[PDB]
């Protein structure tokens, strides 16, 4: 079994299509950890609306059918379609569309359109992830951008940049949107994820999302890097026991500065009490040691 | 040495952060053939302004000057940094800051900002990567927005979307821009690719970014997907010969389709004549079979 040698800064955030800023680690008391990108069992199962490019996370791809007069200015209707292009369909055992996001938010990025005469246009939008009419899983969508240059039947492509926050509009990255729309409740999710050890808490990828409006730090966590989910994918290994000592080494000593517990389900857990950075040298990488139980008692961070 | 098993729909594009469209073929007569970004050596050995953050390639990260009230309305000064936060070093044997894009264009995407109290904006932006001051490799690039609503000296990142086209603005993906600026010649480049045998041709991996304005197929051609670039980088294999032998496999029938040859350099070619896409089947992938000599005669298509 082995893991991805790439550095911190050479990885890419799971949940959203930036680079990994910091290792970082938390209780998340009264909350459920359950997201849906960037989920996959070490036996290379991708799981929730994970999907293997990066580039495709929180994007997605339709078909603009109306603007919406009577929504604010400026509101349109997409019909989704999945990321290869092929009719979203509500029976396949997923969440959402592989790529939809799975956080409550104004996510803000750009709407692309292209014609069959290469005729092209974009614009800034921004997508309601908390709104009742978000139902991805059946394919419907809307955004609000400010401009009316959007041609109506013509293909779209939504770009993610970031996320606006507001009073109206919060942020949570950890309360999933209601894939289904309006009442309907979530089916087929990758589970939820805790640590199962005294002492242990889980150890998170944190970037900071850009923003397009109000205070925000834009943090998003997740539980492995997307290479490492490519990895896992590619490898099809078999997963010895539930629990892979996994030890944190700078190169520029060889040493081992600490080390976690690589479980099956595709996320990690230290031995450490607190919410805050876990700071270590640029160059360090996770590398696999041994296969071990629910019970190896890990050396403190 | 290994070659990753994804297929192509699960590949990145690694001169533009979308997914792999199609394999390509062309002759590319009068052109010096030199991409800057996707270049890696099969020992591992980036090149040009090779990013290993996928989702980063033609992004960049830099300060905000100022807005230049004598230029187009809103046209700002940026400072350029590095993508991992580092300042721009010159004198680093670069042609220019990892990501930087490679070809002439208005690159078209989003400039973001977070100012000290965490408050944030964001905006479409433009780049012109043909403009005399597009100085990237000295850390000066300028982009327009039609947003008055940046503020000076705090941070900003570009989150490139895709290209816009008009008469004064062509897009030209094979040549690459002046990165020092003015009439600055290039240099530490990533050497130009071509075929260097009878009717062989380079495979291209080919993507169709999004446009954001006039007529633009957006067609983007890159040597090596990025999982590879990622890959050889990781793997730092030893390159026994100057040419790895791969076989294009087809898993449903267990068969091989047809042979390339994986060049040193990082680049493939084939024994195929003219420009048009290489269609095969979807669950097809390329596989390392030998290490051959540069004069290894490959098999038509």
């Amino acid at each position: 079994f082995t893991l991805p040698v790439l550095k911190i800064s050479e990885m890419t955030n799971s949940r959203f299509p930036i680079p990994v800023d910091q290792m970082y680690t938390s209780r998340n008391e009264n909350i459920v950890v359950q997201p849906q990108n960037g989920r996959v069992t070490l036996d290379g199962e991708l799981q929730g609306t994970t999907t293997l490019q990066p580039v495709s996370i929180c994007g997605f791809r339709g078909t603009l059918q109306t603007r919406l007069a009577d929504q604010p200015n400026y509101t349109y209707q997409v019909h989704l379609e999945n990321l290869d292009g092929s009719p979203v369909d509500p029976t396949d055992e997923v969440p959402a569309p592989l790529g939809t996001p799975d956080f409550q938010a104004q996510l803000f990025g750009v709407i692309s359109q292209r014609s069959s005469d290469n005729a092209t246009r974009a614009h800034e939008a921004r997508v309601n992830t908390n709104d009742p009419t978000f139902a991805p899983q059946i394919a419907q969508v809307r955004f609000k951008s400010p401009s009316t240059d959007f041609s109506d039947n013509e293909p779209i492509k939504f770009t993610p940049v970031g996320i606006s926050v507001d009073s109206q509009n919060s942020y949570n990255q950890w309360l999933l949107p209601r894939y289904g729309g309006h009442l309907t409740n979530n089916t087929h999710l990758a589970p939820s994820v805790s640590p199962m050890f005294p002492g242990e808490q889980i150890l998170f990828f944190r970037s900071f999302m850009p923003g397009a409006g109000g205070f925000t730090d834009g943090a998003i966590d997740c539980l492995l890097p997307q290479e490492w989910v490519a990895h896992f994918y590619q490898e099809a290994a078999t997963a010895q026991t539930d629990v892979a000592l996994i030890r944190f080494v700078n190169p520029d000593t060889g040493r081992v500065l600490f080390e976690g517990k690589l479980h099956k389900q595709g996320f990690i857990t230290i031995s450490n009490s607190g919410d805050h950075p876990i700071v270590m040298p640029a160059n360090g990488y996770f590398r696999f040691e041994a296969w071990v139980k629910q019970f190896y008692s890990l050396a403190p961070v």
